[PDB]
């Protein structure tokens, strides 16, 4: 098969606000265009499977991969339990993805396991996605763990590398997303004051824009460089292993396309958010 | 009503995984043994609902109470899903405990929320020490969110503090539990060859041995004014809230007992864990 | 009196080393070049005397005025003592503005002493400017003490904010430079083959070229607000206390004057060096 | 030649504070008492040659020795100028053992230079034992640079082996100090009403306590694991290159004898501060 579209995307909690009456009403209509674009894209190039890398789903030990048969729920936020809650979906998996990517990834020396268990759920990272490009069930979905609390990002590089030999041997043509952040200081407790609009820290909003303009013009051996420092003193959502899984899916420090921004860097509760296209290498 | 137990209690999977057929059966006896022990203690000091701190549920905004009528599930683990899955638990709730918590700690000024939400499902921090003291359905459980990322732990001693207010008014016997670790700098990925009874840094094993010292010989301003560099230098699990609203239930820098260790301090997966009861002041 | 002139300048010792016969000889031409250039504009604004936030100065409590009444003798490096040797140096000093910086700092209530103490030698960064500026003995110079291990960067704005007090009390132009570095992660011992013309870590080379922007663009109230992080995550060299000083005398997040780069941003052995004008507010 | 004694000592500008008239007067009389203790043992024991592992000397690249043929001078602190000037101080160097110590230190892979230079003056965390121990000149001196901005705690180590075969080849009998602290984080500015005699941090003040009962223990082995982070957590005096470059010349996590306490663990301006004899073994 075939990588046909790779993707940075926000998972803003937020963006299920936008949909609720009241003063935050269309709060995040610009982050919902940024996901329903790139879901037409994937039905334009033909996408069969979609694979989320998850930055809402915590592993201690191992890099994860949910390829269940089906998924069918009823999820309740413990963030915002009263505004989202007993929010119904369903989704067609891919088990077949999920064991030949279980089989390349750990050819390359990563700790990896696939599971297909009926009550294993999606996470957050997984859910948005697909409630805003996939409610008519068009694409399989495969989740990944990539909120990697004692992980190598040279691992999630991997996981990505041994991700493109999974495609290649299964017969369709597939999209990734890392679902994430840029910065992640979430705004403190004491200043919920200052509403949802504002980053944290005037660090993590500059860092940031200097980010998306290497992402602008492909600086990515430079940006692979500095993932690790940009992890750790922006205090990435997981760790940044969804943007290192994208990466190493796409050539590391050889990648060389500038990214197509679809939903331009917002803040959100203190954190830093986009909708970023990374085209395909020749 | 009257604050009768307080404990600090791990909740770390390898309890459940000492359950099951293998090389690994028995490896957590006497952590198990500890949180019936401590079960049993609320049984004799008539308890009719624990409180748990649970440093298992994560949230970025305010601190959250689960005060739901009913708990029934399934518990399938995201973190080791071909060990920990199908759990099945039932349990009561205390809304009225709840809404008083959330009238007594709001008086502080602390962000407090109280949620009776049939879908919001008990986290893993709360399922643990239940599953072991509470099988026959002799207590009532509320839960509170102690995974908090953007909080001060001056905010989570408040939250004990006002938490004493609501027992206070409450018509019955309360005992608190914060379910959570010593230090929580979980072993490396490329370390897994090491396996689960070790420090991942000789670092924390040593920082671990003076903190039970301190707790033993009830050193507790000495310990409330190291708290917030134990939790950051040591990678407490969820920022060791769960510790904090223990002790500001218990009157923080003016708490004068010395812990009683019911299991000594042992690794696991390269974290500190403990189960120890607080004696309450006269 | 008046301020006439503020710049950041660097004081690395390849400047010495690129003077003296080798093949290094030449490779801080530019850097010296711009020293001299910045003296010359000193020369024809009629400077009397040069305050230099020394970021070579150690201190550990209290920000300290070396206002001695004259500076002569041999400097030796203590950390290239191979190479800088029995350096001869002698200037004029100004004990009148010292003790004007001492009166008007400490109403703003700021900790600072002003020595006019024979035996209390010129530190390297004062050192380094008079060398290339000031041999002719045309300026009298006063060092303040910027490498601040203890102290608040709101300090040390009030340290220039009560400099500008001293100057206008005083009957003479005033120039001054801040003597240090943007990111100062000194390249590790292990890495010596690399050579002196190298970045330690991409990720101080991209933030490093974003502060460099954010200067030519005047986004001084961003710069101000990030300046915290800045010092902290790229070690700045004496905790970028020489900067704070100098933004202080400038108006902190009032400034508004574009920076003008007298000598483009060099590695050096693994640190951000610059020479920058911050022309004065009408 | 033989090593015949190990130390580590404090340098604290205190202890010259405590010889002058004022309230402070006697604050360090018993850091006083244990240097000249550690002499007089120098003294009992024939030692020709004190080699200096000097805290207070900052180097960026490579291990400097000072072993000046013979040091004279006048000392004026930068940090203290007013209190500690114009100190008189003249000592016998011992270049021989110099070039030995350069020899076998470069042996072992470590970048070492040995410097022989009139002008390249004795560092503070030399002068002060110097002071107390040494000033009828009964001692020849050795220093090496301890300050360590960018080096390995493992290449310290490897000095310290490589030391004891420099010895080894030197006709006579040698002490190595390390002088230096415990913790180092020294106090706020702002926090200057406190006076000298107390931790910045309760955190630090228990960590130290921690360390010396490890050290009175011979607990080597896990003091030496957990160096880098203690040096790190705990803001060591030069990054605890002293501490390591000692512990090395007497076989690291093989050192297997209880410290001798001579001057119990004290603060001093929030850093903490001990002498103590480290027995040989046998
Ligand atoms: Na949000
Ligand atoms: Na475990
Ligand atoms: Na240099
Ligand atoms: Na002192």
């Amino acid at each position: 098969g075939k990588l046909v579209l790779a993707a940075k995307i926000t998972h803003v909690p937020s963006m299920y606000l936008s949909e609720l009456p009241g003063p935050h009403q269309g709060c995040r209509q610009a982050a919902i265009d940024g996901h329903k674009e790139i879901g037409q894209r994937c039905r334009d190039l033909d996408v069969d499977t979609i694979v989320v890398f998850d930055s809402h789903w915590l592993v201690n030990s191992a890099f994860h991969i949910n390829c269940g048969e089906h998924f069918k729920g009823i999820y309740t936020s413990n963030e915002l339990p009263h505004f989202i809650k007993d929010m119904e979906f369903e989704y067609d998996g891919n088990p077949v993805l999920g064991q030949l990517m279980q089989e390349e990834i750990a050819k390359t020396g990563v700790r990896v396991q696939a599971h297909n268990i009926k009550s294993l759920e999606l996470e957050y990272g997984t859910l948005v996605p697909m409630r805003y490009m996939n409610q008519d069930r068009r694409f399989k979905v495969v989740s990944v763990s990539a909120f990697c609390t004692s992980h190598s990002l040279q691992d999630s590089r991997k996981f990505g590398e041994g991700l493109i030999k999974a495609i290649e041997r299964y017969d369709g043509n597939v999209a990734i997303f890392a679902s994430g952040s840029l910065s992640h200081r979430f705004i403190w407790d004491w200043e919920a004051q200052r509403g949802m609009d504002t980053y944290t820290r005037e660090w993590d909003r500059q860092v940031d824009k200097h980010v998306v303009k290497m992402w602008e013009n492909a600086e990515w051996a430079e940006f692979c460089a500095m993932l690790p420092e940009y992890a750790e003193y922006c205090f990435g959502e997981g760790g940044m292993h969804d943007t290192a899984m994208l990466l190493g899916a796409l050539g590391w420090d050889k990648y060389n396309q500038p990214a197509e921004i679809i939903t331009p860097a917002f803040p959100s509760s203190g954190t830093g958010q986009i909708n970023a296209i990374f085209p395909l290498m020749p």
